[PDB]
């Protein structure tokens, strides 16, 4: 009841988000599987009993975090389920570990700024809470479907995967209600969990939200026009900036650029091109400090870590000033809560510096081991890091950032990459590791068309379901760069 109002005070303060939130924040786009936020757990013409857990897929840098944050801000404020929720806790997953015994209890008392909150005052009425679970893939380790045994008991202390698990399969607080976020790559291991879920589809910006970014970010109309018609004279850009980390990443480099005297152009046409430009804005350190960095984000990947602790980053080479030259410039961040706990701008980031760490000019650099990885919950899926690997190793593309890497052993591992195409296009007996359409959005970052056109000739059909823009525009590059032993 007094105590609502301590931890809305809470909730409206800490979910300011000054990395104010409102004063960038754009209007994402929401489909059911055009949905009024207030009415999500509101029961369709055919259920008289209410949603109970509520699923947001979306791409990586969507905005499921902002969204999460967003939800949280509006509702302490009283715009958002004023009437319907008590309480909103903030499950921000990757801090989350999946072996610490922890109770349901405690979980809450994390979301909690005060030392001891009246836990049986707020688990009184679980009906009247909703659990925000941010990144349910960003849930570090593997999170198996075979867990058990179950939780219902909210002050018994269990595995954080048994306890998890029993919140989402609503075995712990029945009646409570849940909000998953997720990329659509767990969505098969979450899948085997929910209870009724209501499907949301997050799909970034649309036509008009996308002006609107470049609008929020740059206060000058001569400069938002020009960066805006940069991204209009570009049809790879255009299509790509739905996502808004995108829209962020073109913004802060367009930026950068347009602090020197450099007429506004961006002629990149891959995601890698994309993270290249990007990184090569803030590249004046970050050319001798590279070997940690890469090192860093390898290892973080390979043993599932986002949060690197002081200790982690200092036995990799980045020391307490060379971590400072990496925050200002926009490439590191201080995140769990008030404690000194470093992760990357984004897990985009972290599978970028992990698949250049393979390709530095000299954890193991073997991509045949990286490969055997690949569509693990264990490991991340490892989506981006054989994405930016098929991007780099682009023979005839070369930048700042590109020339720090060996031509040797970067055709070492283009020859991989082509064995590890052939093999899933013949023995597609798989439960999905690399879809056919990835293994087109892996061809697509290559470019080449001495790759691409040999790559092509593996597949004996094609088999996909188009869904953005983007999946008509990665494959029918495909498409156009394979063509039989005598066609025509
Ligand atoms: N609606 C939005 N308005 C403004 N910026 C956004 C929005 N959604 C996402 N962003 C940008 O995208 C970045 C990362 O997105 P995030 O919400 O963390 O997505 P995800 O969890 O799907 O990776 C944010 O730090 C911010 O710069
Ligand atoms: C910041 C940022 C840059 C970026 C570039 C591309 C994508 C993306 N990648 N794959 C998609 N769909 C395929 C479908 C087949 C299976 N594979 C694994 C996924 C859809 C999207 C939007 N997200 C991105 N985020």
């Amino acid at each position: 009841k007094d105590y609502r109002k301590k931890y809305r005070k809470y909730v409206r303060s800490r979910f300011q988000c000054i990395e104010s939130l409102n004063k960038r924040y754009t209007r994402l786009r929401l489909i059911k599987e055009p949905i009024k936020m207030e009415l999500l757990f509101d029961p369709d013409d055919e259920h008289s009993e209410p949603v109970h857990t509520v699923v947001f897929q979306g791409a990586a840098g969507i905005g499921k975090t902002i969204l999460a944050r967003k939800m949280m801000l509006d509702w302490a404020s009283g715009t958002l389920y004023q009437d319907r929720f008590d309480y909103l806790f903030y499950i921000h997953c990757r801090e989350v570990s999946l072996v610490t015994q922890r109770s349901l209890g405690d979980l809450i008392m994390s979301c909690c700024p005060d030392p001891n909150p009246p836990i049986h005052k707020i688990v009184r009425k679980p009906s009247r809470i909703l659990f925000l679970m941010d990144g349910f893939d960003e849930l570090q380790g593997a999170f198996d479907e075979h867990i058990g045994p179950l939780c219902t008991d909210w002050q018994k202390a269990e595995r954080g995967d048994i306890l998890l698990s029993s919140l989402i399969r609503k075995k712990l607080l029945p009646e409570a209600s849940l909000l998953i976020t997720t990329r659509p790559v767990a969505l098969e291991k979450l899948q085997h969990l929910l209870d009724h879920p209501r499907h949301v589809e997050i799909l970034g910006f649309s036509e008009a939200k996308r002006k609107e970014y470049f609008f929020k970010y740059f206060s000058d109309e001569a400069q938002a026009r020009a960066a805006f018609s940069l991204i209009q004279e570009n049809e790879v850009l255009f299509t790509m900036c739905f996502i808004p980390l995108v829209c962020w990443i073109v913004c802060t480099g367009l930026k950068q650029q347009m602090e020197s005297g450099k007429s506004l152009a961006q002629t990149s046409k891959t995601t890698t091109a994309v993270y290249v430009f990007f990184l090569s804005s803030l590249l004046q350190g970050l050319c001798a400090h590279l070997w940690g960095l890469c090192s860093l984000a390898a290892d973080g990947i390979w043993n599932q870590k986002i949060l690197f602790e002081e200790s982690d980053l200092r036995n990799h080479g980045l020391q307490k000033a060379d971590v400072s030259a990496f925050l200002r410039m926009n490439l590191f961040q201080k995140e769990v809560d008030c404690e000194k706990f470093y992760s990357f701008i984004h897990m985009t980031f972290q599978e970028f510096f992990a698949a250049m760490y393979y390709l530095l000019e000299e954890p193991s650099r073997d991509v045949t081991v990286l490969l055997e990885n690949y569509g693990k919950f264990e490991k991340g899926y490892l989506i981006f890091v054989v994405r930016f690997l098929f991007g780099l190793v682009n023979q005839e593309r070369t930048s700042y950032l590109e020339k720090k890497l060996s031509c040797k052993i970067s055709q070492q591992i283009r020859l991989e990459l082509l064995k590890w195409i052939e093999v899933k296009a013949k023995a597609k007996k798989l439960q999905i590791q690399p879809s056919q359409l990835e293994l087109f959005y892996c061809l697509y970052e290559m470019q080449e068309e001495d790759f691409v056109q040999r790559a092509m000739d593996y597949f004996p059909k094609i088999e996909i379901n188009l869904s953005t823009r983007m999946d008509h525009m990665v494959s029918s590059f495909c498409i156009e760069n394979c063509h039989r032993v005598e066609s025509l």
